[PDB]
């Protein structure tokens, strides 16, 4: 409260860690469905049953540019990338497969990383 602080977590390499995992998640085999923004002209349905898009170009672009004011707004990002996949894919689809294996990836290198 006012003039009552919890003690200050270091956050000064947070950019850089989360430009590392963020690295990491472009270079896996199985990023090929999120690299870039779906074709919203190209893929029925996406346009009004996604609200959200997401995609790595975009969360890179907007963690270059200064527009995440913390590390859980970037790992908001990242998880809305696996929601939108898993509202839109079949488990039993490639694009559901790789999915579920990304957001397993990504989810251990937040742990190993920040908890």
């Amino acid at each position: 409260s006012m003039s009552v602080k919890k003690p200050k977590r270091d956050d000064s390499k947070d950019l850089a860690l989360c430009s590392m995992i963020l690295t990491e998640m472009e270079t896996h085999e199985d990023a090929w469905p999120f690299l870039l923004p779906v074709n919203l002209k190209l893929v029925p349905g996406y346009k009004k049953v996604i609200k959200k898009p997401m995609d790595f170009s975009t969360i890179r672009e907007k963690l270059s540019s200064g527009q995440y004011p913390n590390l859980e707004t970037f790992a908001l990002d990242v998880r809305l990338v696996f929601d939108n996949c898993e509202t839109f894919n079949e488990d039993d689809s490639d694009i559901g497969r790789a999915g579920h294996n990304m957001r397993k990836y990504f989810e251990k290198k937040w742990t190993d990383t920040f908890k």
